[PDB]
């Protein structure tokens, strides 16, 4: 039985690493440097980075040298993410070379340019679902309503590799993971689901590490380790149990 995977997340917005509550722009709390933030990461062990350029998902200019400078200095397997919509976007995330990209808006608003660049591009490709209840949520998309299982669905359909999946809710809030929707999704797909979203202290990890089993296949944790609730140090221990 694997291991959960950890994902410590560096996002960036104006150069900084920042940290948002449920996803809204202007949430953001400043922790300096995001290259000396993911080398710490590295240095304490983490196998993944999981980057996120945020100017690029909120539509205000881009940190694109930056990322790349980041990704560079990465030894490790790194996930980047951000306003990742058109061939050009999608072209400059892969040419930093990280191990795959996320595809969030995209997703629900071009599904056909989505599923094409699923089909030419494979396991470099994941989908990141934002999730309140059953409904999916998007920068400058507007939901129907409770479409989660019905995307899920499609997604598989068209080969989708893998899900990283965000309650939106928990999201910066450090009030513990959504261990229900987790549960769920990872019922609904048989494709590995990353976990994301209001991991709080080593015991959500112990939860989330329980459902590894279940489809959940790693966590991507963010306000936790630039709040200090418990260092990448003491998570890559506690999930190595």
């Amino acid at each position: 039985v694997n291991k959960l995977e950890l994902l410590p997340a560096v996002d960036v917005r104006d150069g900084q690493a920042v940290r948002l509550v449920h996803g809204v722009s202007g949430s953001e709390t400043s922790y300096g440097s995001p290259l000396e933030a993911a080398l710490a990461w590295q240095a304490s062990g983490a196998e993944w980075l999981h980057l996120v350029d945020l100017d690029a998902a909120f539509g205000t200019g881009d940190n694109r040298a930056l990322v790349a400078e980041i990704t560079g200095a990465m030894d490790i397997k790194v996930e980047l993410s951000g306003g990742i919509r058109d061939d050009a976007s999608l072209a400059a995330a892969l040419a930093t070379g990280c191990t795959r990209v996320n595809l969030g808006t995209a997703a629900l608003e071009t599904p056909e340019w989505a599923a094409k660049a699923i089909a030419e591009h494979g396991d470099r490709i994941a989908v990141g679902l934002d999730v309140r209840g059953t409904t999916l949520k998007g920068r400058g998309w507007t939901s129907e309503g409770g479409d989660l299982y019905e995307t899920l669905a499609r997604l598989d359909s068209e080969g989708c590799a893998r899900y990283v999946v965000t309650d939106i809710g928990k999201d910066g809030t450090l009030t513990g993971p959504n261990l229900e929707l987790l549960k769920n999704v990872c019922a609904a797909t048989d494709r590995p689901v990353v976990a994301s979203g209001g991991i709080s202290s080593l015991e959500d990890l112990r939860a989330l590490a329980a459902l590894v089993p279940q489809g959940v296949e790693g966590a991507i944790v963010g306000k936790a380790l630039y709040a200090k609730a418990f260092t990448l140090e003491e998570a890559l221990k506690v999930v190595s149990a």
